[PDB]
């Protein structure tokens, strides 16, 4: 099976939201509008906020998780390489084993699907704060996207879903993801050959 990836703001009007960093040489994490695509160095901060219209019930939980965006290896469970699920960078919650980390939640929780065998990583969704109008979650990606024996220079794409309490679906937003050493330019470069 494939995880859905069709966007759906649902009965709360969720949808991502992204930062406007650039693509200066140095920019760590870039999203492209024009690609839908999210621009990053291996394990940094890649914030990514969620907007409602309305607030969901309490109990609503974020998930995400990667697929490749290929149809043809869409089957194929997104995993860490031979090298980097050996390098006991664990932050003592995510299983070595998952691309996708949250950064700075206890309340993280790692998901290897009994069924499918893909790994996704759901929080609480928590509203925004007083003089907040949305609510940012902070993701790492754990391997490069040329990493041999892994993504291998596969493009993936990362689905967000709002769950509630029993993991039934609310909304949601998907984007690609390239990680890689210098995300300033190849946003440049791709938006250039999109041109
Ligand atoms: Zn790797």
């Amino acid at each position: 099976s494939v995880p859905s990836q069709k966007t759906y703001q649902g009965s709360y009007g969720f949808r991502l939201g992204f930062l406007h960093s650039g693509t200066a040489k140095s920019v760590t994490c870039t999203y492209s509008p024009a690609l839908n695509k999210l621009f990053c160095q291996l394990a940094k901060t890649c914030p990514v906020q969620l907007w409602v219209d309305s607030t969901p019930p309490p109990g609503t939980r974020v998930r995400a998780m990667a697929i490749y965006k290929q149809s043809q290896h869409m089957t194929e469970v997104v995993r860490r390489c031979p090298h980097h699920e050996r390098c006991s960078d664990s932050d003592g919650l995510a299983p070595p084993q998952h691309l996708i980390r949250v950064e700075g939640n206890l309340r993280a929780e790692y998901l290897d699907d009994r069924n499918t065998f893909r790994h996704s990583v759901v929080v609480p969704y928590e509203p925004p704060e007083v003089g907040s109008d949305c609510t940012t979650i902070h993701y790492n990606y754990m391997c490069y996207s040329s990493c041999m024996g892994g993504m291998n220079r596969r493009p993936i794409l990362t689905i967000i879903t709002l769950e509630d309490s029993s993991g039934n679906l609310l909304g949601r937003d998907s984007l690609e993801v390239r990680v890689c050493a210098c995300p300033g330019r190849d946003r440049r470069t791709e938006e250039e050959n999109l041109r």
